[PDB]
């Protein structure tokens, strides 16, 4: 199937960025980069730029000045901006939860794999321990057994080095977990500061709900820098997050070599691996495609040998019987174990976690994004008329 | 990883389940057994008993009378409720989509392996008539060309019977994308119907708001009809969506014996298989890998002796060089192949597209019912209080 990028993938992409020093850029992922860092450092200064404008206008209606019922409004608009609030927080926290068990799964299938391979040279290397013993208990040099056990144990040595080699997570300083976990980390916090966020503005909601019943003009007064302060946080919020939105459907373009390139600058690893393992397709062939057969064939000419020392040698050396069972269950737990290792080098073992992970990142983690844009879109208009009508009712109350 | 249960649904699970005929039942999912559907059915009433109770109760409301910013408070709190009962909805949809796209994913490899299969047994049958082709050729019968000929001719038609039953999915009669289009149509169909009155209940309540701003008698009375079929019909998807949601918890509760039996019931393949692909444990052995362990085994035997045509054969026979190559191509090709199908038969990718399946209908699905559940009672407080509301002040407006 695939991962096809959104239509708010495409529309976030094709907007134009500029930036004071050079206007043109090219419009491509580029972290570490300073042209791209300073566009998007450039979309949240234009954020600012609409808090200032609203100020402006809050503060000539004021001057200017110097209906309740649209104060409700207001305030019920506020509450449908905080639960769409409350659900893009959802999404986009679940989004990178999904990016993390992505990785974690990453995690966990390398280290099967080079476990796996592991145990499967230590068995091998058992299996030679005990051919040695076989050796040994063969006192008569007959001239084919002598032979045969000489080619079996040549062919178990060929595997084991073929089986060394199939390991390719070994050696490399990156692991999924340490880059799992701090991003986890810092969802976690993001999350926490804006559920902290989204309750403090319910909070001034349900003040402004109580002092409008409650006829008090003293919570007006009171609690109105406070909302004050919460549409300035609410602005530079939609900036931080409109900046971290551009980013993230810049990087969910439909081409994605820049993960390839990172990956290959981080891990060190050939590009003929991360590509097979980055597409999954015909044009790309297995990388351990060639060796996997050779080890599987020395696994099967072993077994060929076997049957020699099992058809003749048995009744002639009846104490080799134990041995060669021992090599039998040997062969027989190895080969189980290659058969897990060739279904864990195949792409659908990591291609499909690497496409769950944008899965999470992009159609989860964007939606999310452009959520907390509409809530701060909608925060932005409440509280602007909320400023706009608490002070033209404060000194307006009966008592 | 593995599948693990939630709080809420072992929390659904514990409640005790009665029936008019036989109280106790056994709690456990059967959708065979009538005591389950008149035990689901239950709640269902119950909940329409909450409704006559809630009707009771504003009937006597009103005939005993016989604040405003009450009505606007509860307006709000139904605002909020039809903003969980949006997430809800989401949620549930998103869950249902999940299981759509695992049993379609499903399909796609168990079609995958069944059609590589065929590509392979063609692609042997294809090498037996080139090997064919070279025993014509061989006009001299040497006496170890023509035994090795025949041997890899055997050897091929070895492979090819072993490889002959692998597709485990050739002959039964289900097939998932059915399943996976009927519950998808079921889906949207039950999302547009939600949507439909999630849209009507935020008329309502907009009815309301205008009502109260204009002061219009005459619309407060049209709507107030209004607002007492979209309770009611509230309250009944209160109950059906409970009765759904009590269901799935006792279902998703230790699901693996259930959903195994249900699949020998329809497709009928065998213990193991089934067993094998939803528990992927330890325990559980590969059922194919004595198969595979003949086929992997036969193809490589191959190989060897072909050599022995391309050491001995190739200076004598140099027509049998030319089919040779397309032997070896043969086996290069059938070798990839059954790397591919062994990486399709491993336990972990239909596993893995059943534990995303069980993760999308319970830890997706139960939330979103739970949603529902909160969007309900809600709706159902707000409605109570706009009809305990508005009457005291349809003839109380101004004008
Ligand atoms: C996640 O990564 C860590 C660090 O790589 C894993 O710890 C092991 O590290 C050794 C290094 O000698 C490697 O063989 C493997 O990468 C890891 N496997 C084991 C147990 O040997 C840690 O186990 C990983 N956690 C998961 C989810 O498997
Ligand atoms: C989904 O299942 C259907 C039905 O099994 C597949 O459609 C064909 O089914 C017939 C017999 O049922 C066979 O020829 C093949 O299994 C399928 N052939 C083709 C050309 O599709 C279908 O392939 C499955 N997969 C998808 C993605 O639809
Ligand atoms: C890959 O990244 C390095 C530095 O991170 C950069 O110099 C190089 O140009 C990148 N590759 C491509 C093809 O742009
Ligand atoms: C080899 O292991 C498999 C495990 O799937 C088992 O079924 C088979 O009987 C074993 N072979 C022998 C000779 O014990
Ligand atoms: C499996 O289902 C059949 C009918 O659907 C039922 O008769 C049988 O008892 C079930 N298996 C178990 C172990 O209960
Ligand atoms: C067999 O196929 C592999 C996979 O591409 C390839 O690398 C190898 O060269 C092929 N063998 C021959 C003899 O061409």
């Amino acid at each position: 199937p695939g991962y096809r990028p959104s239509a708010w993938v495409h529309l976030l992409h094709q907007l134009p960025r500029a930036d004071f020093q050079l206007r043109p850029v090219p419009s491509v992922f580029a972290p570490q980069e300073q042209e791209y860092q300073q566009a998007l450092l450039l979309v949240a200064a234009l954020a600012g730029l609409g808090l200032g404008l609203s100020l402006i206008f809050i503060a000539v209606y004021l001057i200017r000045f110097c209906v309740t019922w649209s104060c409700i409004v207001a305030l019920l608009a506020g509450c449908t901006g905080i639960g769409i609030g409350f659900y893009g927080n959802s999404e986009t926290s679940d989004g990178v939860s999904q990016l993390s068990s992505a990785l974690l799964h990453a995690n966990h299938t390398l280290s099967t794999i080079d476990h796996l391979v592991l145990e499967t040279v230590e068995r091998l290397g058992e299996a030679v321990r005990t051919e040695l013993t076989t050796l040994e208990e063969v006192l008569e040099p007959r001239t084919e057994l002598v032979a045969a056990a000489r080619g079996a144990r040549r062919q178990a040595e060929a595997a084991a080095q073929q089986l060394q080699g199939l390991a390719f997570w070994q050696g490399v300083p990156l692991s999924p977990l340490q880059v799992a976990e701090n991003v986890s980390f810092v969802e976690e916090y993001r999350w926490l500061a804006y559920v902290l966020l989204l309750l403090l503005e319910l909070l001034v909601c349900l003040f402004t709900l109580l002092g409008l019943a409650k006829q008090s003009k003293w919570l007006v007064i009171v609690m109105t820098v406070m909302s004050l302060l919460v549409l300035v946080l609410s602005w530079g919020s939609m900036g931080l997050e409109a900046a971290t939105a551009v980013g993230l459907s810049d990087f969910c373009s439909n081409p994605d070599p820049y993960v390839l390139n990172l990956t290959q600058e981080e891990t060190g690893l050939s590009s003929d691996i991360l590509s097979y393992y980055l597409l999954c397709n015909r044009a790309v062939s297995n990388p351990f495609q060639q060796r996997l057969t050779l080890s599987q064939r020395a696994l099967a000419n072993i077994h060929s040998q076997l049957l020699g020392l099992e058809r003749e040698a048995v009744p002639q050396f009846p104490s080799a019987q134990k041995p060669l069972l021992s090599l039998e269950e040997t062969l027989n737990v190895t080969e189980g174990n290659f058969h897990q290792l060739v279904a864990l080098l195949h792409c659908r073992s990591l291609h499909k976690d690497y496409g769950a992970a944008l899965r999470g990142l992009c159609e989860d983690a964007l939606e999310g994004l452009l959520f907390l844009l509409l809530f701060s879109l909608l925060s932005a208009g409440a509280l602007a008329t909320a400023l706009c009508s608490l002070p033209r009712a404060w000194a307006l109350f009966p008592p």
